[PDB]
């Protein structure tokens, strides 16, 4: 049940993650505790990851499972990566960064490991 809109519900190791990745304070407090909306559309194996920022810049990155996708972050990073699925879980491969998206009881939880820190973000499914 990836298709749908997701809104910030909970998170774990936020500060730890940002402190490790070396995220600037200006962006950290800017992108924290904010209602990020992730709109997902089911297109075969191509899942659209749309990140909406309240009163700020938006980011939209679509990816096809087992296909290289063009991605961009909110910090202004242009890059590409390959995304695959492991048992209904969307996993992306990155250098010292591991992102996995899955559904836990009707909730979307993205796990991002970086430099040892495991960042989790639970988003509820709404329409
Ligand atoms: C919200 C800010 C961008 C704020 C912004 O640019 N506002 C308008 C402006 O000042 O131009 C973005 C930039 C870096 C983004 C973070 C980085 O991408 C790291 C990490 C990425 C995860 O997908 C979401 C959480 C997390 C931690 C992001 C939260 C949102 C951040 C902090
Ligand atoms: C790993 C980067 C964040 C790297 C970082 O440190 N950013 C800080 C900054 O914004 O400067 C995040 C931001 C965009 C995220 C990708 C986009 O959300 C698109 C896609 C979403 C899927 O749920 C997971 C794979 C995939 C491809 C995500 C993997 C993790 C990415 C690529």
């Amino acid at each position: 049940a990836f298709t749908g809109k997701y809104e910030f519900e909970s998170d774990e190791n936020y500060d730890d993650f940002v402190k490790k990745i070396g995220l600037p304070a200006d962006k950290i407090e800017m992108g924290r505790n904010c209602k990020i909306v992730t709109e997902v559309v089911q297109n075969g194996n191509d899942f659209t990851w749309t990140q909406h920022f309240p009163g700020g810049r938006t980011t939209t990155n679509s990816f096809t499972i087992d296909k290289e996708a063009d991605m961009e972050t909110m910090g202004g990073r242009k890059f590409k990566a390959t995304v695959k699925m492991e048992g209904g879980k969307i996993v992306a491969d990155f250098p010292n960064y591991h992102h996995t998206a899955e559904i836990s009881g009707g909730k979307l939880v993205e796990i991002s490991t970086s430099s040892g820190v495991v960042y989790k973000r639970t988003s509820k499914k709404i329409a």
